[PDB]
């Protein structure tokens, strides 16, 4: 069978995002594999050639710091999701409105803030504001995983105790607790940003297929966000999960890939 590798990072929505079209593509015929790894190692393997894509890239302010110094080494082929949002997140019940408010009020919080994966994007960039803002001494930033990071939140919150994470959107945990970002003065975290596509340096001559996919891959909020919720509350079912999205969501799969094979989706 033809080829197409996809690296990733386990989050929720681009582990939920790297499912699905691995189903896409194994439904077109490919033995579709892919790849967990470390931020940092997918970008190296993109660069390489190693792998042929990733539907995981947050630019341009999460990933600055990897997709600046290898942009000549892969193709961006453009969003496949508009609308991310990443900053510092408290329960709704702290009352405080602003990064800056957190200075001498480290004691409330343990003097930390609950992070996730080393090297993530957010991860880095929460340790440059935490910098910036003139915080890093009295609020020790402290990595562990997405997973971690979410059962901290759900049990200070269940404790109404203060807890400080770096959170994102699109994520349920918006929904399934009161939550707020924290205001970002000088935008350190970012604007509204995009999530996207990128692919190795000869996909487009080697497997025009698999590159029209990677091209045309494009989703939102409305289809996002159930799987990632239903990810979350099934642990282990991801690819399951994407086979049901993909039999359920026959007519936007369709527009992903090419004429030849959109029957193959009905």
């Amino acid at each position: 069978l033809k080829s197409v590798k996809i690296g990733y990072v386990n989050w929720g929505g681009e582990t939920a995002a790297t499912n699905v079209l691995k189903v896409v593509f194994e439904k077109m015929g490919y033995n579709a594999e892919i790849f967990s790894v470390t931020t940092s190692i997918m970008y190296q393997y993109l660069a390489s050639g190693k792998i042929d894509g990733t539907v995981s890239s947050w630019v341009p302010t999460a990933d600055k710091f990897y997709y600046e110094k290898l942009k000549t080494k892969f193709v961006d082929l453009g969003a496949n999701y508009e609308g991310t949002i990443q900053g510092f997140v408290v329960p709704s019940y702290v009352p405080i409105s602003s990064i800056s408010e957190l200075k001498g009020k480290g004691d409330k919080f343990k003097n930390k803030m609950i992070g996730i994966d080393a090297g993530a994007g957010t991860q880095i960039v929460t340790e440059q504001a935490l910098n910036y803002y003139g915080l890093s001494k009295e609020y020790e930033l402290v990595p562990s995983s997405e997973s971690v990071m979410l059962a901290s939140l759900d049990s200070s919150i269940k404790r109404n105790e203060w807890i400080l994470v770096p959170l994102w959107k699109p994520h349920w945990a918006f929904s399934r607790y009161d939550i707020k970002f924290l205001d970002d003065p000088d935008l350190i975290m970012g604007g509204i940003e995009s999530v996207h596509t990128l692919v190795r340096l000869g996909l487009e001559n080697d497997d025009f297929d698999a590159y029209y996919v990677f091209d045309h891959f494009y989703w939102s909020d409305d289809l996002i966000l159930p799987l990632m919720d239903k990810n979350d509350k099934e642990p282990g079912k991801e690819y399951r999960n994407a086979v049901e999205f993909v039999e359920k969501n026959k007519e936007i799969v369709k527009t992903w890939v090419p004429e030849k094979y959109k029957t193959l989706f009905d």
